């Protein structure tokens, strides 16, 4: 019960982009919330400095997996895919994904339940200043 043709809340349209004011620094926390489309196949939620992802974050619903990746320099580095238990993301089911930077990693929660460290691989977190959300969800609010 969820399409991309529904209409999206003003400027919240996906690929959705913004800043992160200060860019990332110990204690930071992120949130985003929104719906998986019901026919998604995936989507990505990628913490962008300059030509670098310094994390990427993709659900994947073909797969039945979270993958989680950096990538530098145009490349893909080694995935992390563990979960501790299912599959966190639904289609056609809301979700709120919670991003915090520590100082040594990110945490990140689904929905309240922990899904996966990840340890910095890029560290020098105030140049990643840029939030993108993109793929088979509607989204309904980000802080940053
Ligand atoms: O790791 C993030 C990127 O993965 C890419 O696909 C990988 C794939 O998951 C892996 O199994 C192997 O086959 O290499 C592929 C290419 O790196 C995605 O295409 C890309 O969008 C990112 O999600
Ligand atoms: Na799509």
């Amino acid at each position: 019960s969820s399409f991309s043709t529904q209409t999206p809340y003003p400027n919240l349209a996906v690929p959705f982009f913004t800043s992160i004011p200060n860019g990332l620094y110990p204690s930071k926390s992120i949130v985003i919330s929104g719906v998986v489309l019901s026919d998604a196949k995936r989507f990505q939620i990628n913490l962008r400095c300059g030509g670098d992802i310094a994390f990427h974050l993709n659900p994947r619903f073909d797969e039945n997996a979270v993958v989680r990746n950096t990538q530098i320099n145009n490349s893909w580095g080694p995935e992390e895919r563990s979960l501790p238990g299912s599959m966190p993301f639904s289609r056609g089911q809301r979700f709120s994904v919670w991003i915090l930077c520590e100082g040594h990693c990110f945490k990140v929660a689904v929905d309240g339940q922990h899904i996966c460290e990840y340890s910095h691989r890029l560290m020098n977190l105030p140049d990643i200043n840029t939030l993108e959300v993109a793929g088979d969800i509607q989204l309904t609010h980000v802080e940053t």
